[PDB]
């Protein structure tokens, strides 16, 4: 009765990672991206002291932030200049990664219009009107949308993209992103959407959650999550953003969709009474558990990984352990296993609004490379963990995550769990199953020059890392045929294979073959092939006989061609593939 | 595959409402409730000026304000007075409705601990945090859950009563409370939850909203949500906080509980594109009405009032109606001939509670329902040009006059039908459809409260309900009954035995007059009385002998137990029909004030 969903693009930007490869990369190196407080932010020694008995003071000095927090296109979703300075960054990078996450997924925003797809964002307030108040700048109508009202984030790309699904912010502290894929899900289940786009964005913009969470006993006065460890003195603040898009597994299934993993069962509870309002109750994350499995159907046994909530703390962890084991014990009885047990706080810190979506992302990634990357900081293991008769294993060392067999000797698609908490005592868990399965015209375009040479780049750079073959040609052709909006600034060019158009970008981003033009001048051009059943017939017989070179000068001139027909009754899968290359500018808190 | 869900209690301060019953009383009065902004929040002469030329300036000088946005009774949530201060009066008028509203449905927090219950509250920051800036507070670590996040508030009353269900902060605007009542709906569907808790809190701290929302054109500068008229200029703040239990029908019926009525289809969409970010679309919003009303399976003939957004805007009001004509049209083309539907809006009553908007659209209805009568909506004497009523089944609800009943096919009463609509600045719109529910001996009078104080309230409270004839003698059991196994068991306890409302009125009234006791009822303290109680718990024989003086109707004797705080099991007291909940007075918090150091 629970339709299973596809998660059929993803998008992302996290600290030490500039996008989903780089994210990988740094994962499977183990590397740790914690720094200091960067002093565009704040300078830390300014508010340095003894958080038990300074006014104001803090001895945390870390975070793991990004890069191009202020960076903003605001033309391209139709925003001014002027009004951009206004926008929170939460609602900046809210759009720029919902568009990139559709790009991935190869979901042209033409074919959105007018459907209900619902969007559900981990957001909130992070400081951002804070830092109007400091600079005692006056309070203006743009400040309503702008940054006063967060709902307006998901609102604003909703109005964007005219889909008319629910558009919510989640805002369950440390659970919001995870919830809001439940949420999510829940809400394709009862049709309330068709399809969704769910995440989270969290940035660190002022010094007072800092202070705060310190005096509040909260962060690591190391600077890092040691997840795991003996040495667990509680988490270290990051910032990030990471982007999902949901299409139940049938629709994806019969529409061409490359599928990342697919979710068999979500689950959201509350701690109820525990020792303290901000104590885990690992009675409640065990049945949590119960009913996330229960609905997925599937046995433990077969869970090989588990992306936990893992912040570091000393008591937190060992409660999180003792869920999950008598969760698995409970539903082994209503019926050699052997599960890892992660998280990618110990690389990235704690994300907060969005902790749980760069856990999943983490888990997709560890899926298609089949790996399980290294656990960091825990070296030595907090002694109550007692994981010796359990099923669970912390990987303290990179491996290989191999698959388990049926009792009919077959293999087993890989399957893991994400746990994300609340300091509230909001919980979610979410149970991803790994997914098992002569030339054309490559096409590009951008809003201006500029960003279709970056389109270029980013493709050729991606050929040159050796991401594809010669197979993958078709499935490129195609995604960047029906996969794309067709822009103003066109690139066109023929190729068979790989090196073949790995030569073509090459001379256009030089500066020299291929097929250049611009949408908007050539109106006129425009006219004659537009609305004429003979002119259709011509265009439908260059099409038959192959005359790429000729569509391809037509198309740059914005003249509409039916791409589909290039193909038979079964298209090319859909292919990931860079997206949207926007631009960095600066976009912050006016003077 | 719709459970329909029923409201089992409700609660709720608007402005000019202490209470929901004060607040039928100004709907029913026609009052207006919208002042100028209260002194003790900020000066609006301090900022007055032309928001379209002046920095920081506003003429936007009223609102709808309620009392005591900084009282609290912390000791009762088991919080410290000292921790009281950082916490955000979101979240603390959040708690004390939220318990009213379970009060109200009979509800015990004995039986209600452990149960999966949901929590879901229209709430946001309102610049409580902002406040303490101002005041050059230094950040401590109490400002975490205190008020920096929103979340806590609904997660510490989940924490408070034990409840594992979902415990979420809705916000999308000005639909959060009733985007919350479609979520907690929603919820209770795919058993998230098996019931639940809806509402909203709106709360208007400082003045900076006021001029950002002024300088974007959003208010009146009447301070007037003149709904439905042709003066409609904008809308006015409004505080308030809003509260509903909601149960499967199923287990309403079955359970005994009090219905104010039933929900049979809800809904929730984005308007997409539109001309603005912040102009409403009539397609998504007819689309919208479609969606809910197809799920409730009712005939649209049969719906006789709409409780509707209405902001007051020039151009929002006309949409809001085009939506409602569309949507009709598109669902009669598929009981009742003649269709006539009234039209209203509270926002002219009490002003636009923005977060808290929906649910006050929703208490209206239940109230509107409840006394059979459709009030009178404010200051639209001269109708919007824009509406043309005239070719519809709509009317706007000018005078008030009683919601009269309708008739199937057959010679058969229909219950009344009713719809709520509330839509986001951000596009977010929902909709919910409400359906009217169509349903000596002496006994032991109970009360009990934190302390001697909170006690004499409680009686103060029971004893004037009485004097102004709510209640007959038809309607002491279900009174006795509700007291007995629908409040919490608390250390300072009263106790009296009463045939008639008569005797009850004058039994609360020795006790509340003085002192004046021969003891005709009777006081105690649990917390002095131990051993007492283990004695008939823990003892097989004693406890047989106490379930005999129930069954021999021996009320002096278990009155004078139950206030020393042995366990009476009052169902033995009854056949197997036990007597149906009953609304009565909450629990009177202590107006303690509580706001930044």
């Amino acid at each position: 009765d629970f339709e299973p969903v596809a998660i059929v693009g993803i998008s992302g930007r996290f600290p030490g990672a500039m996008d989903i490869d780089e994210f990988w990369k740094n994962l499977e190196e183990g590397k740790d991206s914690i720094t200091e407080v960067p002093k565009d932010r704040w300078d830390w020694r300014e508010h340095y002291g003894n958080p038990d008995t300074d006014v104001n003071k803090t001895d945390i000095k870390w975070g793991g932030f990004i890069d191009g927090v202020a960076e903003f296109d605001p033309l391209f979703f139709g925003i001014s200049p002027r009004e951009a300075d206004y926008v929170d960054p939460q609602q900046r990078l809210l759009m720029t990664y919902v568009w990139k996450a559709l790009e991935d997924a190869g979901c042209s925003p033409q074919s959105l219009s007018g459907t209900g797809t619902g969007i559900f964002i981990g957001t909130g307030n992070t400081g951002y009107k804070d830092l109007f108040h400091r600079a005692n700048l006056p309070i203006e109508g743009h400040a309503a949308t702008g940054h006063m009202i967060p709902s307006v984030g998901p609102n604003r790309m909703s109005y964007f993209l005219n889909i008319h699904g629910p558009s919510e912010p989640v805002e369950t502290a440390s659970s919001s992103s995870l919830v809001a894929i439940h949420r999510a899900v829940t809400a394709m289940q009862n049709g309330d959407c068709e399809m969704a786009i769910a995440g989270g964005v969290n940035t660190i913009l002022t010094e007072e959650a800092h202070i705060s969470y310190s005096k509040a006993g909260m962060l690591s006065t190391d600077g890092r999550c040691k997840t795991f460890s003996a040495d667990a003195n509680g988490y270290v603040r990051g910032e990030g953003v990471g982007m999902v898009m949901l299409k139940k597994l049938e629709d994806a299934e019969r529409d061409g969709n490359h599928i990342y993993g697919v979710i068999r069962g979500t689950a959201e509870n509350h701690g109820g009474r525990a020792n303290t309002l901000t104590s885990p109750n690992p009675k409640a994350q065990a049945d949590l558990l119960v009913r996330a499995y229960r609905q997925a159907d599937i046995d433990p046994s077969t869970v090989t990984y588990i992306e936990a909530h893992g912040t570091g703390t000393e008591l937190g962890d060992p409660i999180e352990i003792n869920g999950l084991k008598a969760a698995f014990k409970e539903l082994s009885n209503m019926r050699d296993h052997r599960c890892g047990i992660g998280s990618v706080k110990s690389n990235i810190g704690h994300l907060e609004l969005a902790a749980g979506i760069s856990g999943l992302i983490k888990v997709l990634l560890q899926m298609k490379h089949k790996t399980l990357v290294k656990s960091l900081h825990c070296e030595t293991l907090n002694p109550y963990l007692q994981l010796t008769d359990s099923p669970f294993y912390i990987v303290q060392e990179k491996q290989e995550w191999k698959s388990v067999t049926d009792r009919d000797g077959n293999e087993l698609p890989r399957r893991a769990g994400i746990s994300s908490f609340g300091i509230g005592g909001v919980n979610a868990h979410i149970v991803i199953e790994e997914y098992m399965p002569q030339p054309n015209v490559i096409v590009l375009s951008a809003k201006n020059k500029s960003r279709l040479i970056d389109r270029a780049s980013q493709l050729l750079e991606v050929i040159r890392n050796k991401k594809y073959t010669d197979q993958d040609l078709h499935r490129i052709a195609y995604t960047l045929q029906v996969g794309r909006e067709e822009m103003d600034e066109r690139l066109a060019c023929v190729a068979g294979t790989m090196q073949e158009l790995e030569e073509k970008l090459q001379a256009f981003v030089d500066g020299k073959e291929f097929f250049r033009g611009q949408s908007h001048r050539n109106k006129e051009t425009q006219t004659i092939f537009t609305a004429d059943e003979d002119m259709a017939l011509a265009l439908d017989a260059w099409i038959r006989k192959r005359k790429y070179a000729k569509l391809a000068d037509l198309w740059v001139k914005g003249v509409s061609i039916q791409w589909n027909t290039l193909y038979g009754e079964t298209k090319p899968r859909l292919i990931s593939l860079p997206s949207y290359p926007f631009a960095k500018d600066h976009y912050w808190v006016p003077a």
